[PDB]
């Protein structure tokens, strides 16, 4: 998954599990090989929170929630097939690997982390990844003065397309995203990073309409672009919605899988979508 889907997943668990209180134990499946959650309250509330590839499920015990428990936070990383749905309780998706139940005032609802390919990951505490720079989407300027202040580093002889998967620079861009962001400039997938992002290392605000604005660069497109994808998603995650709001993103890609577009393969056997010249660094 990318940058927008977790955003967007962040945004569905708060929404639906605003007014739900949960109780009881997380339970995990016994298949799974991610690590037991302790945790039991009588009534807590489960919050969300999205920072580039990973979602942060927060455990908060209500006031005169019994046993004593200190507020637990998750951490998650989706995978291939790792989602999160609110289902009724007599309903549970068949590859529910963690679950939480709803208190009896109400209808009995489960939030489960659904994963049927089991290469999702959760980790006990609030801690995000180590290394990983700041989220495209909700840190843009510190996204792109971390770039800047490290263009030193080794990262950037890498090749343009291959030094966007770098999530200690770019977290929250992936396959997708870095061949449409390439796409939108024209910039050759293999070029050297530093090379594409050199002339970017104050201006007022009529300065910058009348020279910034309609010449957008690489790393403002960088937050754009997956941004473009949140205001496209909607409020589609974790609805019946599945099929039209496939149909609106695949309307909205314009080089990614498209017919006429290039591809090749990076060096970690990712492909990367193009068009035209690849690039000096092209294998």
């Amino acid at each position: 998954p990318e940058g927008p889907e977790l955003h967007l997943a962040s945004q569905f668990v708060n929404e639906a599990c605003r007014a739900l209180v949960f109780g009881g134990c997380v339970e995990k499946s016994s298949v799974s090989r991610n690590p037991e959650v302790p945790f039991e309250s009588s009534a807590y509330r489960i919050s969300a929170s999205a920072r580039g590839k990973e979602l942060r499920l927060i455990l908060s015990p209500l006031p005169g929630a019994q046993p004593q428990q200190e507020p637990l936070a998750l951490v998650f990383r989706f995978g291939m097939s790792g989602s999160f749905q609110l289902v009724p309780r007599e309903e549970l998706p068949r590859h529910a690997h963690l679950r939480f139940y709803t208190a009896p005032p109400g209808p009995r609802l489960a939030l489960c982390f659904v994963d049927i390919r089991r290469f999702g990951r959760w980790d006990l505490g609030g801690k995000w990844q180590p290394g990983r720079g700041p989220c495209v989407l909700q840190e843009y300027q510190q996204f792109r003065e971390s770039v800047l202040r490290n263009l030193a580093d080794k990262a950037f002889d890498r090749p343009i397309c291959e030094a966007l998967l770098d999530q200690r620079f770019f977290n929250g861009i992936g396959n997708y995203l870095r061949a449409e962001i390439l796409y939108r400039l024209k910039i050759p997938p293999f070029e050297k990073a530093r090379s594409v992002l050199e002339a970017l290392q104050e201006l007022t605000l009529s300065q910058k309409i009348r020279t910034k604005l309609q010449n957008p660069d690489l790393l403002e497109l960088c937050h754009s672009v997956p941004k473009e994808v949140v205001q496209l998603g909607g409020k589609g995650y974790g609805s019946e919605s599945g099929e039209e709001d496939f149909a609106a993103f695949r309307a909205w890609l314009r080089c990614y899988g498209m017919p006429g577009m290039s591809s090749l393969q990076d060096r970690h056997g990712r492909t990367i979508w193009f068009q035209g010249d690849p690039g000096p660094l092209a294998p």
